[PDB]
């Protein structure tokens, strides 16, 4: 319907203006004419997230796509939208929908840029372990080689898997986390391992609140390039940053987004990232939600 289209496009760039950037439509709107179908209410998942420090200046997008509509990235790149890299990505996508039940997909692109990345949702019954997905021949081999870590600190089971088709890097959503992972000790213990920047208390905090965890993986080396911390909450206060800038940009953001589930509070999914050498923070505000958020929200928040 050519009537969701403009829709959503008008809700990015009212999301998009309160953070003062621009929407290039010659990139966006061919992306969502694409996958039109999808952007019907109901059971779809849409999320506006701003990021702070150097992502300051952009807007990302996530938009739930259906397995019945076919593999998203094939999508993309038949059309023109998207040049394959040549690399083990451009086939992660395709393998892991023939290895492992996948219940779900999403794209993922950012305001100015466009299209960059694509989603693999598993079915919360049977979710795949560390062992099955670096099983897959074009998963990085980086999966493999921390699979004894994971275990180490509880990450086992993932209700998903995102490609970032232009950082060329993998992100591995850890569910069913336990309170002894979330920790104050066992979370330090993880970021020195990894080499990642140490989180204070308030950072701390948070990540004992998180509902999900995802570190970022790489084909080139072994190194987990970053580990970030998602919380989920109507709360619109949760920023763990102690900068006053964040504090009220976050803030704003979280009670001005738009959202068109009316008659219930927004659904926001904060993350707090750590990478080698600093912290950032992101907000993730729902435009569109389903049960499953809901669902979230009553046993996380
Ligand atoms: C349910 C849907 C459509 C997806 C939401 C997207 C999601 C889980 C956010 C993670 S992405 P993100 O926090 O931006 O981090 P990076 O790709 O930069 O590593
Ligand atoms: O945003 C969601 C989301 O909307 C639903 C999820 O199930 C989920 C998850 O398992 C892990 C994440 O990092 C994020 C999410
Ligand atoms: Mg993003």
């Amino acid at each position: 319907e050519a009537a969701d289209v403009e829709r959503v496009y008008a809700a990015m760039e009212e999301a998009a203006g309160l953070l003062g950037v621009a929407c290039a439509r010659d990139k966006i709107y061919p992306l969502l004419s694409t996958f039109q179908d999808t952007l019907v209410e109901g059971g779809s998942v849409v999320v506006f997230s701003m990021a702070s420090g150097r992502h300051s200046t952009e807007l990302d997008f996530s938009i739930s796509v259906p397995t019945s509509h076919g593999d998203p990235y094939a999508t993309v790149v038949e059309k023109g939208l998207f040049p394959a890299t040549g690399h083990p990505v451009d086939d992660l996508l395709a393998d892991t929908q023939k290895h492992l039940p996948v219940s779900m997909f999403a794209i993922d692109g950012e305001v100015t840029g466009g299209f960059k990345k694509t989603y693999a949702f598993f079915p919360t019954d049977n979710m795949p372990g560390v062992a099955e997905l670096s099983a897959i021949p074009s998963m990085p081999p980086a999966v493999a080689e921390n699979a004894e870590l994971f275990a180490r600190y509880g990450l086992d089971k993932v209700q998903m898997t995102s490609m970032d088709y232009k950082k060329r890097q993998v992100n591995l959503y850890f569910s069913e986390l336990s309170a002894q992972t979330l920790e104050a000790e066992s979370v330090l213990a993880l970021v020195r391992e990894l080499g990642l920047h140490v989180p204070n208390e308030l950072g701390l905090k948070f990540c004992k609140r998180s509902f999900s965890v995802y570190p970022t993986l790489n084909w080139e080396t072994g190194k987990i390039d970053r580990l970030c911390f998602a919380v989920i909450s109507n709360d619109p206060t949760l920023v763990p940053s102690s900068d006053e800038g964040d504090i009220e940009k976050f803030h704003n953001y979280a009670t001005k987004a738009p959202y068109a589930y009316v008659g219930e509070k927004r659904t926001l999914v904060y993350g707090l990232t750590l990478s080698p050498k600093e912290e950032y923070y992101k907000l993730g505000a729902y435009y569109h939600i389903t049960d499953v958020q809901r669902g979230l929200l009553k046993a996380f928040d």
